[PDB]
């Protein structure tokens, strides 16, 4: 019994969903992000992608017998820098912040429960403390 693994596949693979992201293909879901007096944005991303990265976006999309194709979702008490870095993080697996920021992006990681970036903006917060 011949068996292999490639350990950085998840990585390479990623890299591309990533360039599919960006190139807009495959796109199943546009993120239409308003907050506040921010201006509109919207984000497009497949679910799949995101439901791996986030408990909250898998419920959001796990239904049944649900849509084909493009669903636009309303995103609301999130400020769409935000959003933006996250989606990032789901694709890449790094997200980088202005330390203004780590806040508005903790609070965003917890309203979509990606736990591993909740740690990693709240050790931050703390070590920031005398
Ligand atoms: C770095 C950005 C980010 O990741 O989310 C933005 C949050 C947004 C609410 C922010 C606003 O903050 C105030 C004081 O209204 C004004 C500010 O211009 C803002 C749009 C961005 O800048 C910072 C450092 O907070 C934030």
């Amino acid at each position: 019994t011949f068996s292999y693994t490639l350990e950085d596949h998840t990585k390479q693979a990623f890299g591309i969903m990533n360039e599919l992201r960006l190139s807009q293909q495959l796109c199943d879901v546009t993120l239409q992000v308003k907050y506040q007096d921010a201006p509109a944005a919207q984000f497009m991303a497949h679910k799949v992608v995101l439901a791996s990265s986030s408990p909250v976006f898998k419920a959001m999309f796990t239904n049944g017998l649900r849509e084909q194709g493009m669903e636009v979702v309303s995103i609301e008490g999130i400020h769409p820098k935000v959003m933006e870095r996250l989606i990032e993080f789901a694709y890449t697996a790094s997200i980088s912040m202005g330390e203004k920021c780590v806040l508005h992006v903790m609070n965003g990681a917890v309203m979509y429960q990606i736990d591993s970036v909740v740690r990693a903006c709240a050790d931050f917060l703390v070590q920031q403390l005398d």
